[PDB]
């Protein structure tokens, strides 16, 4: 039962790409075959944070009808993690039909244990097309009320569209003393808190190095938090196996 999970939020800069990157790597380490998909058509960032530098053909070419989907799937430096990357040049950006995202992504069912979709924030055409490509969703938020509500709003929309909202992640926690604590955040949100990920410079270093915190610095608290989240998310694979 390949789980297609959209990583979404109400605002930008909340950690959608970071979550997609670390969760993909962690699950890959747990023995799961993972495809991380860059659903952010205008700001393709996934390949960079995953340090994938051998990219030519992209998701954008598939969406433009110019390439086969199987020719846009790359092996990454991370165990059991594959990437369906986005192009960064504007010419590819405009020719990519967003509307074809759900059919492209879903035609991959049966080939991975997880397909994680890094989505752009908001509710415009690009964002909806990406988010609606998944069948489950994880809401990423920061500890500020406006972010929480705007995100729960996105969550309701996806809920009405037929997706199972697994829960939310309280990211960037401990960044400010005005940060809403977990419990209060859990009260505001109507879905389970899946994890509290602290504001952690190690996570930022990972982003910059093209190596997610999880594998970059395995003992850090940033990594440990993402590993715990991966353990949790990984519940529809049963075997909890690599053996
Ligand atoms: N828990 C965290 N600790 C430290 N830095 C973080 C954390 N979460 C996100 N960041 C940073 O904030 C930025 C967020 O970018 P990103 O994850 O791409 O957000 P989005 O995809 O939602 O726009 C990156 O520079 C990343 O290093
Ligand atoms: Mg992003």
């Amino acid at each position: 039962m390949t789980r297609i999970i959209s990583i979404v939020s109400g605002k930008g800069g909340t950690g959608k790409t970071t979550v997609t990157a670390n969760l993909s790597v962690a699950l890959g380490e747990m023995g799961r075959k993972v495809l991380a998909v860059d659903g952010d058509l205008t700001m393709a960032n996934l390949s960079l944070v995953l340090g994938v530098d051998d990219v030519n053909i992209t998701l954008h070419d598939v969406l433009a009808g110019d390439a086969k989907l199987e020719d846009a799937i790359y092996m990454t430096q991370f165990e059991n993690v594959y990437i369906l990357p986005g192009a960064v040049d504007w010419e590819h950006v405009i020719k990519a039909d967003p509307r074809k995202l759900p059919e492209v992504i879903k035609s991959l069912k049966g080939k991975y244990d997880f397909i994680l979709i890094d989505c752009p924030a908001g509710l415009q055409l690009r964002a909806m097309s990406a988010m609606l490509s998944g069948e489950e969703a994880i809401l990423v938020t920061n500890p500020e009320i406006s972010c929480l509500t705007d995100t729960m709003k996105v969550g309701m929309v996806l809920k009405k569209a037929g997706l199972a909202i697994l829960g939310f992640i309280l990211n960037r926690y401990g960044r400010s003393e005005r940060d809403i604590p977990p419990e209060a955040a859990q009260d505001v949100m109507d879905v389970p808190l899946l994890a509290v990920i602290p504001e952690d410079p190690v996570i930022r270093e990972g982003t910059l190095e093209g190596i997610p915190a999880v594998k970059y610095k395995p003992e850090s608290k940033g990594a440990q938090a993402f590993i715990k989240l991966a353990e949790e998310v990984d519940k529809l694979a049963g075997i909890k196996a690599k053996i």
